[PDB]
C-alpha cells in the first residue's frame, strides 16, 4: 500500500513471540528477566485478530520474521527478531511461510495491512571481534560484505554511526557495508521479494540513522511499499530530513515531549505545543509521522506513572495527532515495564479483556477517527493545530471545516477538579450541538463562539458535531 493509503490507518504493534501463542493460553509463563522465547506465533496473531479489530485498528505492525542467531545468548534468545543470520529462512519460532502468509491474508480478508519490521543495517551474532565465523550469514557469507569491527562511541560522529557496529563484546550487530553495490543490490531485491512473497503493505524500518541516507531512495523504492523509518532522535533537525530519503519516519521528536506533558501532573504542555508546531514546519511531511508514547525501547508509559487518567490522555493524543497512531501490545492493558527487558511483556498474561479502562478508550479514539476519516478526505492531510495551552491543559483541532475533530486533554489526572474550560479557535458555529465522544456527553457552543468544555476526572475530551454523527454507531 502507498504513503496514501497509509495515512488513514491506526496500528497495533506487537512482539510475535509476546503476543498470542498457537495454544491460546493467558497462563504460559513469560519472565521478561529470563529474555527467552516465550512461544508466541503467527498463527497465534491470527486467533486474536477480533481482540486488536475491537480497538479500531486497521494495521498491524510485527517485529522480523528473519532467520536469527541460535544461541541463548548472555543477553537472552533473538525472540525479538533484531539479530538475524539467514534472511532468506525464517524464524521457525513463530511458523512457517505458510502461517506468515496465512496472517497476510488474515489481516487482508478483514480489510486491514500486515506491517513488517526489516533491519537491513545490521546481522547478529553471539561473540564479536575475531571470534565471528563470517560464513554463518547468509547470504552475506564473508568478511567482505562488513564494515570493518570497531564500536559506536561518538554518536555525534554521523560517519561513526553509519560505518560503526552496534552491540557490544558480548552480542555483536556485524555492520553491513550498505556503501557496496553488491550489499545495496541484495538488499533491494531481497525486501521487492519480501514484500511480494508475504503480501505485505508496509515496512517498519529498524536502525535507520546507522545506514548512510543515499542507500534508502533505493530501498524504499525496491519495497514498493510505504516505509517508515526508526530514526532514534528526539531532534526534529536530525530525524525530520531522513523523510527526504524514505516516506515516513517515527515521530522521536513528539515522543520526549509527548511523554513528559503526560507522564505527571507537573509535565510542559508547552514543550509538547511547541513541537508539534516545529514538527508541522519543519518536517517534509507530519501527516506521514508514526505517533507513539510506547515501544520496547524505553520504559512504557504507566512505568512512570499509574494514573490511569494520564494514560487515556496520551492515548488519546496518539490517536488524533497528526500521522499514523501507533499502539504498543500491552498499553491497553495499562503495562508498566521499565527498560528492556521488562517492556516486552507477554500480551497473554492480561487474559486479553476488552473490557479494560484503556481498551475502552481506544476503541473509543479510534472509532471517531475511523468515523472523521470515512466522512473527510482531508482529515489526514489537514495538519494538527494546537489551539489551546495552559498549565494542565492542551487542546487541538484536525479536519475539514464542519466537521473537525475537537480534542481537549489534560495532565490534571485522576484527582483532577471540575471546571468548564471557556475554548476559543474551536471553528464551530454558535448553537451547534457537539458530542464528547469519549463519554458521550453533549456540549453546545456559545452565542460568542466559544464552547464551554466541561473538565473532570482529568478526563480527555475529544468533540465532533452531532448532527455529523447520523448513522454512526458512536454514543447511541
Ligand atoms: C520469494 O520467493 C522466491 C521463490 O519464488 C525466492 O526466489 C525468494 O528468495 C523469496 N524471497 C523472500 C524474501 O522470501
Ligand atoms: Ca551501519
Amino acid at each position: 500500500a502507498t504513503p496514501a493509503d497509509w495515512r488513514s490507518q491506526s496500528i497495533y504493534f506487537l512482539l510475535t513471540d509476546r503476543f498470542a501463542r498457537t495454544d491460546g493460553s493467558t497462563t504460559a509463563t513469560c519472565n521478561t528477566a529470563d529474555q527467552k522465547y516465550c512461544g508466541g506465533t503467527w498463527q497465534g496473531i491470527i486467533d486474536k485478530l477480533d481482540y486488536i479489530q475491537g480497538m479500531g485498528f486497521t494495521a498491524i505492525w510485527i517485529t522480523p520474521v528473519t532467520a536469527q542467531l541460535p544461541q541463548t545468548t548472555a543477553y537472552g534468545d533473538a525472540y525479538h527478531g533484531y539479530w538475524q543470520q539467514d534472511i532468506y529462512s525464517l524464524n521457525e519460532n513463530y511458523g512457517t511461510a505458510d502461517d506468515l502468509k496465512a496472517l497476510s491474508s488474515a489481516l487482508h480478508e478483514r480489510g486491514m495491512y500486515l506491517m513488517v519490521d526489516v533491519v537491513a543495517n545490521h546481522m547478529g551474532y553471539d561473540g564479536a571481534g575475531s571470534s565471528v565465523d563470517y560464513s554463518v550469514f547468509k547470504p552475506f557469507s564473508s568478511q567482505d560484505y562488513f564494515h570493518p569491527f570497531c564500536f559506536i562511541q561518538n554518536y555525534e560522529d554521523q560517519t561513526q554511526v553509519e560505518d560503526c557496529w552496534l552491540g557490544d563484546n558480548t552480542v555483536s550487530l556485524p555492520d553491513l557495508d550498505t556503501t557496496k553495490d553488491v550489499v545495496k543490490n541484495e538488499w533491494y531485491d531481497w525486501v521487492g521479494s519480501l514484500v511480494s512473497n508475504y503480501s505485505i503493505d508496509g515496512l517498519r524500518i529498524d536502525t535507520v540513522k546507522h545506514v548512510q541516507k543515499d542507500f534508502w531512495p533505493g530501498y524504499n523504492k525496491a519495497a514498493g511499499v510505504y516505509c517508515i523509518g526508526e530514526v532514534l532522535d528526539g531532534d526534529p533537525a536530525y530525524t525530520c530530513p531522513y523523510q527526504n530519503v524514505m516516506d515516513g519516519v517515527l515521530n522521536y521528536p513528539i515522543y520526549y515531549p509527548l511523554l513528559n506533558a503526560f507522564k505527571s501532573t507537573s509535565g510542559s504542555m508547552d514543550d509538547l505545543y511547541n513541537m508539534i508546531n516545529t514538527v508541522k514546519s519543519d518536517c517534509p511531511d507530519s501527516t506521514l509521522l508514526g505517533t507513539f508514547v510506547e515501544n520496547h525501547d524505553n520504559p512504557r508509559f504507566a512505568s512512570y506513572t499509574n494514573d490511569i487518567a494520564l494514560a487515556k490522555n496520551v492515548a488519546a493524543f496518539i490517536i488524533l495527532n497528526d500521522g499514523i497512531p501507533i499502539i504498543y501490545a500491552g498499553q491497553e492493558q495499562h503495562y508498566a515495564g521499565g527498560n528492556d527487558p521488562a517492556n516486552r511483556e507477554a500480551t497473554w498474561l492480561s487474559g486479553y479483556p476488552t473490557d479494560s479502562e484503556l481498551y475502552k478508550l481506544i476503541a473509543s479514539a479510534n472509532a471517531i477517527r475511523n468515523y472523521a476519516i470515512s466522512k473527510d478526505t482531508g482529515f489526514v492531510t489537514y495538519k494538527n493545530w494546537p489551539i489551546y495551552k495552559d498549565d494542565t491543559t492542551i487542546a487541538m483541532r484536525k479536519g475539514t471545516d464542519g466537521s473537525q475533530i475537537v480534542t481537549i486533554l489534560s495532565n490534571k489526572g485522576a484527582s483532577g477538579d471540575s471546571y468548564t474550560l471557556s475554548l476559543s479557535g474551536a471553528g464551530y458555529t454558535a448553537g451547534q450541538q457537539l458530542t464528547e465522544v469519549i463519554g458521550c456527553t453533549t456540549v453546545t457552543v456559545g452565542s460568542d463562539g466559544n464552547v464551554p468544555v466541561p473538565m473532570a476526572g482529568g478526563l480527555p475530551r475529544v468533540l465532533y458535531p452531532t448532527e455529523k454523527l447520523a448513522g454512526s454507531k458512536i454514543c447511541s
